[PDB]
Order: structure tokens, then sequence, then C-alpha cells
């Protein structure tokens, strides 16, 4: 009867509310996906519980065992009914789960510490002094893994073997790394996070260049789930009513600090 | 056996080859959606025949009779198997046909003749001198019809009563009307077409402001088609391999004239 929603702690999508302690259930959390979850549930008429994904991951597939982890895993194995999170629509995922039409558009981007003499991907590919990486389990890593485009393959060859690892477990960790590495680390990540962070104290990073690709976050359900159809039309109604844009403005730019 | 593809003659998606008279079948046509149709069909393993939608329209539903016209109609009524065209993914269409994930991202935008003193939608809504309108059957008109946002509703109230009519039958007619009206008509259309026209002679138009919304074009199938799933995976594969961005560059910018 109550729908189990899997999501991930990633700012400004899902964050613990300051007084989160004196709060219970769904009320402990706030952010873009908390608001979206409430709207989706209202329009589709279900009650829900927000659960934070147990391994802290979006999801990737073990090369050997072929087992999915992260939010994708929770869906595939039936531990959650829906993922309301910034979950990137990719081919490998669509093969095992269903996605709504995108609620947010995005692309891979480059984050630098301000003053770093690095303006595009080509710039990173052609030098060494400045290290760079990506999230360890996710869509951006796979993009570089499977790229034939020459600048991106060069970056891949450098990235995979780099020592110590240029890969980070969580986004927060990559952001933290840029900020503390004195311009000797650049982070490849989704444009959404990049834009959010550039407007957060201490205002010491910047997005550079355009996006390397174009894609979308969708709301995900297990393959063949009845919820899929209503959720998809629900996302469309919200986009067309301007609510998704209102929410983006609310969580990125209205409380912008720079 | 051969899949019937409905499409629309809209540059640079589908155009008659200069010497199409001396050609047959699919070889009469060229463009972004011609190149994409060939790839979708090869990746899904079907033969196909390109056909141009009989009424020249994307698709809207008659208020009185509730009948769908344009490419949406051809799918609803069984006259085509698939629409490979720049068909906007919207709630009202999704209610009657299926769409793949977006093969292109876009939003409604403002086209002006160079020098017109307009920067934004708010600017248009606060005057009178400069008339403005949209395509008469399609998703941009419906956006304004159904928008509860003050600026856009104010625009709709003006457009829906303006005389002579500010609506246009075809995109081409709208572009021509900007170009000939000496700064006294601005046209609201999809950003893809705005961007295309800005790079064609006589180089007298430009896109101003940001997009008013964010949406996608999808490949459409009748509900229940067997092709939906394969077509979807094909679009995601082609995006991830970089083909969609290469195709956009070929048809918009590689041959740009400005
Ligand atoms: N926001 C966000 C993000 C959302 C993500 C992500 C990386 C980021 N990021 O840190 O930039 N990788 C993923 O595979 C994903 O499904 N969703
Ligand atoms: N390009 C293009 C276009 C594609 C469109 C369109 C208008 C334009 N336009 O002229 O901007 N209206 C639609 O309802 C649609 O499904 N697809
Ligand atoms: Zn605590
Ligand atoms: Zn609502
Ligand atoms: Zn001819």
């Amino acid at each position: 009867k109550t729908v189990v929603v899997t999501t991930i702690l990633e700012s400004p999508y899902v964050m613990m509310k300051k007084n989160h302690e004196m709060l219970e259930g769904n009320e402990r959390y706030e952010g873009y996906c908390v608001d979206l979850a409430a709207e989706i549930a209202k329009h589709c008429g279900f009650k829900y519980k927000l659960t934070i994904v147990g391994d802290g991951k979006y999801g990737c597939r073990d090369a050997d065992t072929k087992i999915w982890n992260g939010m994708v895993g929770e869906l595939v194995y039936g531990k959650a009914d829906i993922a309301i999170a910034p979950l990137t629509i990719t081919l490998v995922r669509e093969e095992v789960i269903d996605f709504s039409k995108p609620f947010m558009s995005l692309g891979i981007s480059i984050m630098i510490k301000k003053g770093t003499p690095i303006e595009s991907a080509e710039d990173l590919s052609k030098q060494t002094e400045i290290a760079y990486g990506t999230l360890d389990c996710g869509s951006t890593k796979e993009f570089f893994r499977r790229s034939k485009i020459a600048v991106f393959d060069k970056m891949w060859t450098y990235m995979r073997s780099a020592e110590p690892s240029v890969f980070v477990r969580t986004t927060a960790e990559g952001v933290a790394r840029v900020r503390k590495s004195k311009g000797k680390y650049a982070y490849l990540l989704e444009s959404t996070m990049n834009e959010y962070i550039e407007q957060r104290k201490p205002c010491d990073t910047m997005k550079v260049g355009g996006n390397l690709d174009s894609k979308g976050y969708g709301i995900a359900t297990p393959k063949g789930s009845s919820l899929g159809n209503a959720v998809n039309l629900a996302v469309l109604k919200l986009n067309e009513q301007g609510l998704l844009d209102k929410l983006k403005n609310k969580w990125w730019y209205d409380k912008g600090e720079c």
C-alpha cells in the first residue's frame, strides 16, 4: 500500500533538514527531489516513504557477477518501488529498469578551482600537472570508458590508471577535492551539480566550457511496474505547469550565495 | 512488413533534394530526420518508407470534434507505423501515442528581426507596437493557451484576440513575416528552428532571451506498437555514441551561412 521511494543524499536534491533530529519520517528531509516526490505522490494519489539508498550509490553493474548496485539495484531486486532522485537515463539502465521522460536536462561538465588554467576538455587531455577524475560508480565514468571521440579516449587512458585514484566515491568528495587541491585537481561531473556548487560559499569553483553531452534525469520504476505510466504523465504535467522550473529556481538560484 | 514512417517537410529535418524528380522512394529526401530514420531502421532491423504527412501538420486536437490531425493523427488512426520527425513530447499527445526518450532538447524561444527593441517575453507582454504570434496548430500555441504564469497568460490573452491574426500556418510563414515586417512582428517558436534560421541568409534574424520552457522531441509510435521498445533503446544508443550531436552539427552549423 505505502510506496517505498529510494533516493540519495545529494545536495540540493535530498538533504537533512537542520532540525532533522526533532523530526520523523519524510519530514526529516528537504530539497528538489523531496518537493518532487510530494507532487508526484499527490498527482498519482499514493502515500510514500523516503528511504536513503543503503550503499549511497546511483548504480552500476559489477563486470563479473553482472549484479546491479545503488538505486538501480534496489529497483531491480524489488527493495524499492520507485526512485525519485537525479538518476541519469542511460542505455544500460533502461535495459533493466523503466524511466519517465526527463524531469531535468543536463550534461557532463568540467569543474575547476578558480584560476585553474584549464578551459575545456581538450585542455585537460593535453597536459599532466593538473589531475582530473569522475565519480567512481555512475554515468560519467561509463561515458569516458566507452568514448571513441579522441580527446575523451585520451582522458580515459589517463584517468583509469592514474595514481593515486582520480575517482571519488561521492560527489561531495570530488567537490571537496577540487576545493582543496590548489588547482591541481579538476572534476568531471554533471552540469547540474556544477551550477549548484558555483553558487555556494566559499564561491571558489567554476564550471568551464559547454557540456560534453546531453541527457536527462528520470524517475525510475522496476520494469513493467504499474506505477510507470502514471508517473511519466505526472512528470509531463509538472513540466508543462512550470513547477519543475519553479523548483529548479528555488533550490539552485533563489538561495544562491555568490 | 515495410514500416510506414510519417514525417514533415520542415528544414533541415526533411527537405526535397534539388533533383528529387530524378529519384525514387526514400532517396527523394535529405535532412537530419532522413539520416536519423536510416539509423533507427538499421539498428531496429526494419525496412521503411518515408511518407510526408498529408495535411502538413505536427498535430493538434480539434476542440469541438476531439479528432487529432497531423502526424499525431496518422498514428492514432493507423495510417503510419512511426513518426520520425521533430515531434514535441507533450502530455496531451502522450495520452494517445507513445514517444521514445528525447532525441533533441529544446524550448520555446523568441525570434526577432535584428534591431527590434525586445530582450524577453516580459518585454513583448508590456507593449503593443510589436505584434507577436505562434504556429497555429502545435505545442507552442498550447503552451501559452494553458499557462498559468502571469507573463505568458497576458501574452495568450493578447494573441488569442489580436486582429489580423498573429498565428501562422507553417513555420516558414512565421519566419517570413518577421523578415518582412520591419521589426513589427516577433515570432515565438522552438529554439531549434530559431537557431537554424539565425545561421541562414539573409542573416537578418536572431534569437533573444533564454528559452521559456524545456522539452524534447521524440520518435512516436501508436500505443501498443511492437516497435516502441527497440526504437527507444536505439535513440539512447545513438545519443550515447555521439551520432545525434554529429547530426545536429551537420545540418545546423557545418553549413551555417552567417
Ligand atoms: N547531481 C548529480 C549527479 C547525479 C548523478 C550522477 C552524478 C552526479 N554528480 O555528482 O554530478 N551520476 C549518476 O550515474 C546518476 O545517475 N546521477
Ligand atoms: N523545428 C520545429 C518545430 C517542431 C515542432 C513544432 C514547431 C516547430 N517550429 O517551427 O519551431 N511544433 C510542434 O507541435 C511539434 O510537434 N514540433
Ligand atoms: Zn542527527
Ligand atoms: Zn501539483
Ligand atoms: Zn520539387
